[PDB]
């Protein structure tokens, strides 16, 4: 340890460390790759891959292929998504027959 | 090395250095300033906001 | 404009837990056209600005 300590010989900013440190198991500090795993599950689980969320883009790959995130089951959502409102609900429309709109009814 | 840390006299809990530790190769585990690349990369190029996103 | 299918707001700790969440009627249109322009195509006067009530 003594000759490896010599051999950085770059001891100026107290510490000075040139090693990587593969050996822990969980810390507030340094993290394996757990620390990898936890922010793609909050930026996928209940960040931006939220359930029923629609999501568009321009390569025909799943969500779920190797080239893709690779998380969670992807699956194909017709039509759009509109909150949920009544149609006339001020009269503002003048001579327009009342809309009725059913909560998670799809017609 | 040996006369700086006398005065410090309190490394109980391992290093617990004072300073920030400014200088690291490479591995998933000490984070340097490119973690925070490492993260936008992640996010935009192949995790959340994908080509024609 | 976000788009979500859980009844969680943003600043809760099950959401994100940043910024402020509003409700969203309807459905976020690109700005240049608004629908609806001329039977044979022609195009009508389109709406612009944002959080303009037209």
């Amino acid at each position: 340890t003594f000759k490896i300590m010599s051999e950085k010989l770059k001891f100026t900013g107290d510490a000075m460390d040139v090693g990587g440190l593969m050996i822990k198991n969980v810390t507030p500090g340094t993290g394996d790759k757990d620390v990898v795993t936890k922010g793609q599950m909050e930026a996928f689980m209940k960040n931006w891959m939220e359930n029923k969320l629609y999501r568009i883009g321009s390569y025909y790959i799943t969500e779920e292929d190797i080239n893709p995130g690779d998380s969670i089951s992807l699956g194909f959502g017709s039509w759009a998504k509109v909150t949920g409102v009544i149609m006339g609900t001020g009269v503002v429309n003048p001579d327009g027959s009342v809309p009725n709109a059913q909560r998670v009814e799809f017609q």
